[PDB]
């Protein structure tokens, strides 16, 4: 049965609602981005209307097999009409595809749905500057002062002088990256763009890429790994024995590795700037965790929620225990304290 933090009051609409079978009374299912949290329950049997941006579209028909027929893509920050009701689409500085939902009710009310997102300034000069947000259905998956981390460009930055460097000095490493769901491409982008190299992969991997409307794909990306410096490889391979087994499939070309897992936030953030950081190595093998966020930290939250000023908060993430939604619900209440709405 489908929680209540997934319902559209007021409408026949969900939100990311798809492993609860047929919700009753739901007549469009939004779907906010591809991240199998969200997307749990979709498949080739589904007959019922879908309603997403064009990435998740093409995703949805290629990798998920849903039919056409079923699938309904929307523009962004434009004003569309579903089922009667007003809709606009906002990138939501995620993954690629990923939106926030911004609902205008029959009756009055306007509801702003995150998503999952990346809080940013340039928001506040999108279709939201306009008018007010009575609900907001907020992605708190870092709410608490604990969680900090760099820019996405600081992060790059780390990335790309690592890897030039040790390749500079040893032209025989070979650099691999950790993936496991779509989002965090900048990464082995930026990293195989300095080295002059395409990035290598799976198969599967390269269909999922195909589908992203990235700019010139096709000059960056490979299924040949012969001919590729970069290659991706699983999450669950990026450890001493994953990459030990990968270096001796590649035929003694290489005689080094050096890797990359892009993690979220870690209690090393507590620590350790990001200048700082350090691998982790066992002979011709170094690993580097790097904190690459595609979700809000928690001073990014609160700076758009005080701009915001909505009238009502619903968290959507950490719901589960009696002690995250008390302590989630005390910041909302300093922050509408400070701010003065
Ligand atoms: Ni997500």
């Amino acid at each position: 049965t489908c929680p209540f933090y997934k319902k559209i009051p007021g409408t026949g609409f969900t939100v990311d609602a798809f492993q609860y079978g047929v919700v009753e009374g739901c007549t469009a299912y939004f779907l906010t981005h591809f991240h199998s949290d969200h997307y749990a329950g979709l498949s080739k049997h589904f007959t019922f209307p879908v309603y997403c941006s064009e990435i998740t579209g093409n995703l949805l028909k290629n990798k998920l097999h849903v039919q056409e027929q079923y699938i309904h893509p929307l523009p962004l920050d434009t004003e569309c009409i579903v089922n009667g009701v007003k809709v606009v689409l906002l990138d939501a500085n995620h993954c690629p595809g990923a939106v926030m939902i911004l609902f205008y009710l029959p009756n009055g009310t306007v509801i702003l749905h995150t998503g999952d997102f990346r809080a940013d300034p340039s928001m506040e000069r999108s279709l939201l500057a306009d008018q007010k947000v009575h609900m907001l259905y907020l992605d708190t998956t870092y709410c608490s002062p604990e969680y900090t981390f760099p820019s996405q460009q600081e992060v790059i930055r780390f990335a790309i002088n690592t890897a030039f460097e040790a390749v500079t000095l040893n032209p025989h490493a070979l650099v691999v990256c950790g993936t496991y769901s779509i989002g965090k491409e900048k990464v082995f982008l930026a990293i195989a763009d300095v080295l002059g190299s395409k990035v290598g992969m799976s198969q599967e991997k390269y269909k999922t890429l195909q589908c992203l409307n990235i700019p010139e794909i096709n000059s960056l990306i490979t299924t040949d790994m012969c001919s590729s410096l970069v290659h991706l490889l699983p999450m669950m391979q990026i450890n001493f024995k994953g990459l030990q087994s990968h270096l001796k499939k590649c035929g003694g070309k290489y005689n080094q590795i050096l890797a990359f897992r892009p993690t979220g936030w870690t209690h090393s953030n507590k620590f350790t700037r990001i200048a700082d950081v350090i691998p982790q190595t066992k002979g011709n093998i170094s690993i580097y965790g790097i904190p690459y966020s595609e979700h809000s930290s928690y001073l990014e939250m609160k700076r758009f929620v005080q701009w915001l000023k909505p009238q009502k908060i619903i968290p959507t993430v950490n719901v589960g225990t009696w002690k995250s939604r008390s302590t989630m619900e005390k910041y909302f209440r300093e922050w509408k304290l400070e701010a003065g709405y």
